[PDB]
Order: C-alpha cells, then structure tokens, then sequence
C-alpha cells in the first residue's frame, strides 16, 4: 500500500518540509538496497558497503560531512554536491558476523549542518538529540528500514520483488517491560558491580518470577531491533578495560539511542541519557544501555544505589 | 562452477547410488527454495514452511515416512510415492526469532528404512548413527544449504539469481578449539554443576588467558552454523526443569550431531554420544552439547568429575 | 554509476526544477517496477497495471488529470493530491501480445496543466508539443525505461537486482536512414495508394540496392524502439476503412512522436507532424509514420507526390 | 503445484525411464535459468549463453555429442562424463532481436545416440522423428520453458522467486486453423510462386473474409511459440538467392516442428515433412513452413498446384 518514497514525501508536504531530506533518504535507500544485494549473495564486504553509502550520500547533493565507521578521518563533500546535512553512518554492523551469515546491518543518524563555518568535522560532534533522523537497515532473514524522525518510529519491510521498502508497523512503541536481556557476558570478570548486580537477578529473580531470557546475537542492530520489537534490554557497558565501553556514540550509539527514545524506549549510559552526551570525537565510544523504559531504569536504580 | 544438482549427482556415480537420493535431495531444496522466498518477505510461516517440506517430500516419491517437530504424529506417505526413505525435519528452526527477522533456518536428517514392516514411527527411531545423511538450510545473511554425507560436510551457498545453490565449501571441518560460547544462560539457576562450573571457567580462564565471547542467537541452526564455521561450543543442556533439556532428537538433535561428526566436532548429551542414543519417541528432547572437540572434551570432563 | 533517480533530480537542479516531476517520475518508476514485477511472471494483467499507474499517479501529489488507454473518462485527482501535472497513458501496450509472452510496455507522456480552470479533460487535448516529457517502459527481454524531455532521450535499464533503473544510453539519436520497415501488411487491401507504393519501393528497390527487412512485432513500443536503436521506419497508417489508423493521438502517438523527434527522428501522419494536431478527443486515433529521417521523409515525398 | 522437475521424473518412473534423460533436462533447466539471468540484465552475449549450455550439459553426464549453432565443430564430451545423448541448440536465438530487447530464447533437440561407433558427427545427422524430445525456452515477457517429447507438449513457466519451471500448460494442441502468418517479406522480389500467391490470397481473400493478420517479430522461437499457442502460420522459405531457406535443420528446424507435429500442428519444406528430411550436415539450412495444420496445409496446396 505504501513505499518508503511515498512515505518520506508524505512528511515533507507536512513539514513544508525540505526534502532535501527526501533526497537523501532516497540516496540511502538507494544504498540500502545495494547492499542488501552485496550481503545476500556473498573485509571486501564491509568496504564495499562503505563505499555504497559514501558515494550514494554524495550525489544525493544533501550532504556535507560523512562520519563512518570505516574511515579514519571524517569526509566533507566536494563543494558542487553539497548539503546542508551531515551524516553518520556504521555501514555494516556486525564484522564478526559477517562470515558466519548472522543477521547485519547499516546504522544511520542525520544531523542538520547548524556550523555558518565551512563544513569540518565540528560538524558531526553534536549532542545526539540534535538528530534531525536516525534509523536503520537489517539485513537478516529479511530487510527492514527502521526509519524514525520528531514524529516517531515506522518499519518499511524491503521488497526485492519490486525494488521498494514498504510500510508495516508505523509508528512503532516498545514494550514497557520485557523478558530478554542481551549482553555479551563473557566480559564478565570486567563489568562494573552494578551491571553484575543487575544480571544476577535477572537470573534469580528475588520476587520469585520467571528469569529473564537471554539472546545476545553479536550484531547491535539485531539486537537492538528484537529489543524494539519485542521489549527487553540491550547491553554493551564499560568494562574496567574499555571505560567507555565498545560502541561508537556518533554511528552506532546515538541512531540507537534515538530510535530507541522516539519509540518510547530509553537509553543511558548508566550515567547519563545518550542522547545528551557532546562527544569530542567523531569516533569516540560510550556504554550503552537500551530499550524497555522499565527495564532500563531497574538498571538505572542499581547505578544510583551503587554510587 | 558448481551446483548442489551437479554434486548431488556426482555423489551418486560414485556410489552407484540409490539416486532415490537425488530425487530427494532435489524435492528437498525446492523447497528450501520456497521457503526462503517465503521468509525473505514476510505462525503461519512456521506452518507454510512445514507443508512444503511434506509435500514437496511426498511427490519426491523417496520417502515413507516424516517426522515433522510441527506435527504430532508421524506422517506415512500414501502408497504410491512411497520411498526408502525415512525424514525427520524442523522445518524452519527459532520460533522466537521469526518476527524480529533474526536468522532462521530448516534441519532435516535422512535415515534409510530398514524396516521389512509395513513403514511406522519405529522406523524413524533409529539412533543417530544411522542416518544416511544430515544438513541444514540457513536463512540468515544470505541462505545456505549445508549438507554432510559419510563422505564429510559441503556448503553450498544460495543464489537467488539462477535459483540454485553453488559450492562454496566442501568439505568443512571445524576448527579443534574456539573462541566462542553458546548458551542461553537466564537458565543458570536450573544448571547442572558442571555446566555452572564450565561457565565461570570460561568467563574467569584459570591459565590466565581471554575469557571466551559468548554468542546465543535464539537459533539452533544459527548457533550450530556459526559455532561449525568459527569453532567454539554450542550448549542446550538438561537443567532440573527440564531432564532431558529442550532440544529434540530426530529433527534438530541428530542432523546437527552428524553434521558435526562428520566435521570433525563432537556432540554429546554430557553422559554420551547423541548420536548413539536410540530414541523410544519420534519427539523427545535430549540435551546437546557440540562443537569444537577440544572444547567440548573440555566439559566432558567436568561432567565426568563431578560423578 | 548512474540511476535514474539520481538522473532525474540532476536535471531538477539544473532547471531550478519543479521537482514535481521528480516526485513524478519517482512514482512512475515505482510502477514500472510493479508492473514488470507482475508481467515476468504472469485481461486482468491489462487492467492490474492500469490501476497501479493510476495509484501510483495519484499519489505523487504531481497530477490533476489522467488519461489512460482502459478508462473510457479521464480521471481528475481528487484534490488533496492535486498536481499540476496531466498525465496520459497506455498502461501496458500490445494486448494481442500479452498472452504469448511477446514483449509488451507502457507509454507515458507529461502535460504542464496550462489552465487556470478546474483540471478537465479539455486539460488533456494539448498538441504533442507541449508535452512536458515523454516515455516508455518495455519490458521485453529486459526492462527498460527510455525517458526523453526537453534536453535529448536517454535509456536506463532495470536491474531487477536493486530494483533500480540505470543509465545506459544517455542521450540516444536515431539512424538517419536504416533497414527495416515496421506495418502490418495484412491490411494491405485497405493502404492507401502512397504506402503501396512505398512498401513496394521497400521490396524491390529502384536502385537496385538491398531491400528493407521487415519486422512488425505487434507491441507498438516495442516496434517503436527496434526502430529508434536500430534506425527504420514504423507504419500504423489510416487505410479505407480506419480513417484515422488506429493508434490513440494521447497515450501512445505523442509521446512516440515526441520520443522521436527527441532523438531526431520524425513522426508524421504523412499530411502533418502528429506532435502539431491539436486533438479534439482523449481518446482519438492518428496514423503514424516515424522513424529515421531519411526514410520517413522517403515516404512523405510519396504522398505529397500523389496528392 | 508441479515444477518440471517433478514433471519430468514422473515421467521417467512412466516409462521405467532412463531418467539419464531427467539429469539433462536437469542440467538444461539450470542452463535456461543462467541465461535468463544474463539476458534479463544485459556477441558476447550470443557467446555466454553458448559456453553454459555446453558446460551444464557437459557435466549432465548425459551427452556425447553436442551441435552447437554458435560452433563450427561438433563438440564430443571428453569419455569420462559420456552420455547416450546427442544434444542440438541454438544458444540464442534471434541475434539481430538481441539489442533491441525484443524477445530471444534456447531451441534445443535431443536425440539418443543410436551408433555403436564412437561419438561422431555422423551421430548427428539423424532425421528430426529420431528426436527423444524437443524443446525450447522463451525468454521474453517471461520466461517459458516449453518441453515436448513422445507424450505431447508441455509448457512450464519460470518462476524466477524460487528458481523453478512451473506447469502452466501440458499438454498442449494448436489451433485448427488461425489468423496470424509470420513471414519476413522484404525477401519479397525472391519468393518462389507459391509463397507469393499464398501471401496474396493472406492479404485479399478470396472467400471474401477477414485478412490475416501479419507477424514477424525476427526471432524463431518468438514466432514459433505465438504461433503454437494463438495458431496461424510461420514461414521461412527457400527463395532463388538461399535454395534451403535460412533456418538450420538440427538445432532450429526439427526441434520446432517436432513441437509442432506432437501439439498436432504441421511442418513442411513445402515439399516435404521437415522431420523426415535426413541431413547431411550438422550445420545445413532448410525452408520451414509449420503452425496450424489448416493453414499449413493450404499452402502445400499451393506448392503440389504449381509443380
Ligand atoms: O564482540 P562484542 O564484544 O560482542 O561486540 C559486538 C558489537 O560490536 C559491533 C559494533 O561494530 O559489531 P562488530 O564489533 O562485530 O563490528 C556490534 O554490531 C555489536 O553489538
Ligand atoms: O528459547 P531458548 O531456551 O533459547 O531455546 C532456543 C532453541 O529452541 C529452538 C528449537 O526449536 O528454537 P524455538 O524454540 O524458538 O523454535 C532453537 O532454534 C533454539 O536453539
Ligand atoms: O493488431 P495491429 O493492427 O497490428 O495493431 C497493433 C498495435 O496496437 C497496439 C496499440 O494498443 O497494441 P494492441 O492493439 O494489441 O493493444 C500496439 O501495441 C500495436 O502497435
Ligand atoms: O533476418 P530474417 O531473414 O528475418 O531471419 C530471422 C530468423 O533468423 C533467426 C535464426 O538464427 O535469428 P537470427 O538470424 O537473428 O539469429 C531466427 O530467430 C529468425 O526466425
Ligand atoms: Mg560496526
Ligand atoms: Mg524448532
Ligand atoms: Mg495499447
Ligand atoms: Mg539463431
């Protein structure tokens, strides 16, 4: 009944809007399409899709800085194709899964350029509640857009049959409370006493209860999409070895941290909302801890309790 | 350069082969065919799948029975398709995992009648060891088809282009140690010592070494495939709750057993060989451990130990 | 390198474009797509692609009436979803070839609504001339979109793979003179006096030379195109007994006439340019005579010479 | 419901059926599916598609000799993956349809190697009723396998979703008589007599009637195939300047009248039935008049009238 396309322009008539966006959200696609190509007969893999998203965002004329996790340093948009919009992107998430065919995906987040200075990276450090749009594409046992701006969060299921992205559940909300806790526990020995507190009782519940269910897939779209979509908790915490933790707050955290807040989910840092954080490094990371409002305050609580 | 087709067939020269099994081979990844297409855009899915998997199996006319985990009761072809052979299927493996399009997959174990008698459920309980041969359909990241005979274990990867299935490795063996721990761990309050003892050995390593990452999809299949091409450890044991743990025999048990033999792992309840252990029913569960030889030795010990 | 997308809106920015017709051939496209996707694996057929335009069309936001080929009255976009934009089509041409799987397509042609009065059909009988741009879709052998505005005509193919369509021609030009003639000769009773003699002249040159091939698909867009990559003419001529031959003058005579004439061609009735009649009917017939210059002026000089 | 994998082996278990026959249709089948990929989305293509045909069939293990259109020599399987089949094909057929995306597919013939002899030419050159079966596959539109053999004529419709041939039709009979004949004309100053008055009498019946209707759309296979399931005529007919016609008797003319003569139609040299014509050269040429028995059969009047 509707595609992403008609959707994106659906907004702009309603924002007056730029489309500017809507270019660039077609460029994306665009993208996201290549690659669910690249991925689905298949590291090459993680550079060609760089690439992809690189290329499709400078033509798409609505872009002046690209951040990615791939690049060392951040890319501004040779003059002609420029954009009044700054992009962010994880291209593939999940470089360990890639070989074993394990569900991966492309994080994104969109910043609108607010710096009168020509376009640095200065750019890309904003706080991630400036996000104009943050969203995402999972390439496993079927593509899903998760595209979600001011208005809230919409799925657009890719069609390979007729090339398009199409609407199924907008806008999406998340469970309050949920079953699954996802982690990598093997960190174990490292985590802070608060999140060891916390998985504790998850599995011994002190009022008597069932024990949460545990899935920890490896890549942090998947799993912060099961999150979104079934409820639950998703973990990637500072240890004592990684103080900020592993995931990159500009491309993997902040997108995240946005999809997951538009949908009524919440995400802190154990410290402090994600969101709200003013990085200093367009590739620096920050602990991250996502999904059911509920859930993620019951951590919450430990944090306050143990400081 | 090379089709399943192809190899099935140049299989069967070299056996002067029943070919029945190439019949079957055959139905067999029609189906996994439509299946993908299936789950690529979309429990009705859980039932569509089965229903291919037992037509396209009957018109193969190379079975006589089928033990579906979908079903309850074991299904004897209608006289004239019948054939020798006898096939225990799940049809699409990780019900949880279907709507938040995590990867899922089929596993299908085929075993010869032996049976003079008029074809019955005994014929499917038969030990493991009896299979004639074993795989998986893997639809996550991309679809592949992993099929293991006496000869040793082959990947072949889908290519929704000519809608075949291509060689990609073959055969495979895993490696004798990992890095990886597989198991849904919100169960730790009903583990077994030995299992409880084995965690903690891989989170806290006595030789002073890196504690192993852990990875639990939801999946079996994806759990096993990753654990077969990575190395590692795949665990669904008994816990008191469950005596004989979660994971069915014939269809998701025994195939992933064999297909790790034949790979050069190991798979064993804890106490034995799984598949050496002749089934009194055509659905129950027993618990499984495999993988990586060394690793699962490793436990093996422990269990040994602690009686 | 280069999709039809991306093409379009390089084209918006350089005219300070209207972008209207961005969204426009945005939808357009995302039909063609529908369509291809039903006809390469299929009168219903005709009738589905006829509401998949109409839909589609509507929901550009970018038309106030359309005239299609099915649809005895024009139809006038209700009013939300109004554009200035009048679109006419054949939504899939060549019924007589659907069924036996001969190549078939759609035609389209683009009119600036010029009225100030509440869109009417009266919007719709413009001469050729005033088309914004012309086009069509074949989908024979594989898809291709040949667009073809103000500028010059290019030819983007789709790539069913990312469900795209891709620059391959860019702009094309037609043969000044070739070798194929393209009429149904069966209505050889009924030509007039100068097709006669022309088709002869065809057969049995006068300078004694190769006589013309003859191909005549029956798809008029299919024939149209053998003729504009290969050079030719093409013939739907009156005869005694259609006055006006056969082809509709909206949907599928302008935009062919204009597609031509684009590619400096030449596209006549054999009294008059079919681009400069202006219609008094959405749905009239107009013969016409296109094709590589030389040959179409070759017949041109025959009517002139036997009137 | 029924892919012609399942077809064809249920066609075998008939006839207790070598079933060497199922492997080649087999290994066919992926053939046509490999260059309906290339053709979809693309002489080096005439070339391509020739390499797979011989390739697959290689590997079938199924043929010993193979007569190619696109090869000056027969080709001979090296011993060890022998076969007792003798395969003819035109590769591609209609090279001059092939740029301009008009439809194009694979005629294919097959015939049982009789010669005790090693596999030679001379194993070839068989009249056309020693065909085991015959066939082509139609890419245009859609792609459409149609397999004819001793049963009668069956067509299966490729399904690029699941990657399978699907029954749509089976078997299938021409029409009686038809409305439609299929000549190129421009070879008009060479026809003999009896073409010439038959083309006439097409144009200005006698009988006062409807004219025929003329097609030609340039490629055999297209031509063939509307005028096997709309009905009417197909000509290509010797004139003084090529005695034997144009088409090649092995891999164009047999195979199709083969279809022809078992969906009860009829085909001719004009002076003789073409499948009984016994060949000298692999590669000779010879004039072909098939299509509804009605219509073919008035034409042969013609010829017995002038001679
Ligand atoms: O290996 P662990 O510590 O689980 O880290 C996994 C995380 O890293 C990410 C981020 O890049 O993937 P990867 O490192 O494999 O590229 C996420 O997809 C995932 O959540
Ligand atoms: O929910 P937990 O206890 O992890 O059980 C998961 C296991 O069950 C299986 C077996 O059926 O899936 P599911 O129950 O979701 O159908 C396996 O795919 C997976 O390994
Ligand atoms: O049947 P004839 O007289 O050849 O008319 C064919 C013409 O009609 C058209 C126009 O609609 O197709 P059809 O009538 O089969 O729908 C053209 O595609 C084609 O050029
Ligand atoms: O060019 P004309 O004389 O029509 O010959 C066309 C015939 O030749 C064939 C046979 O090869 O194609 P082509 O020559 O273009 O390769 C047939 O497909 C078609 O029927
Ligand atoms: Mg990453
Ligand atoms: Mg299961
Ligand atoms: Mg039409
Ligand atoms: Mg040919």
């Amino acid at each position: 009944i509707v595609t992403l396309t008609r959707f994106v322009m659906e907004e702009g008539r309603k924002a007056r809007g730029t489309g500017e966006m809507t270019q660039l959200l077609n460029s994306l696609c665009t993208a996201v399409k290549a690659i669910h190509r690249a991925v689905r007969k298949a590291k090459k893999l993680d550079v060609l899709s760089n690439d992809l998203v690189i290329n499709v965002l400078k033509s798409s004329f609505a872009t002046c800085v690209l951040v990615s996790e791939e690049d060392k340093n951040a890319i501004i948009v040779e003059p002609e194709k420029r954009g009044k919009y700054v992009v962010c992107f994880d291209p593939l998430d999940g470089s360990s899964n890639i070989d074993c065919l394990v569900s991966i995906g492309t994080i994104f987040g969109i910043y609108r350029k607010n710096s009168t200075d020509e376009p640095s990276e200065k750019d890309a450090l904003q706080p991630g509640r400036n996000l104009v749009a943050a969203g995402y594409a999972l390439y496993g046992s079927a593509t899903m857009l998760v595209l979600a701006m001011v208005n809230g969060v919409n799925c657009f299921m890719y069609d390979p049959a007729i090339g398009e992205f199409i609407l199924v559940d907008r806008d999406v909300k998340i469970k309050k409370k949920g079953s699954i806790y996802s982690i990598n526990e093997g960190y174990a020995k490292e985590f802070d006493p608060a999140i060891t507190e916390y998985i504790q009782r998850k599995k011994f519940p002190p009022d008597n209860s069932a024990p949460y269910g545990a899935r920890y897939v490896g890549s942090m779209v998947a799993d912060v999409h099961r999150t979104l979509v079934y409820g639950g908790i998703f973990m990637y915490p500072a240890n004592k070895k990684s103080p900020k933790g592993k995931l990159r707050l500009l491309y993997e955290c902040n997108p995240m941290a946005y999809v997951m807040e538009k949908a009524g989910g919440l995400a802190t840092t154990g410290k402090e909302a994600v969101l709200d954080i003013v990085p200093t490094d367009i590739h620096q990371r920050a602990p991250i801890i996502l999904g059911s409002p509920e859930d993620v305050t019951e951590l919450l609580e430990i944090y306050q309790k143990h400081a």
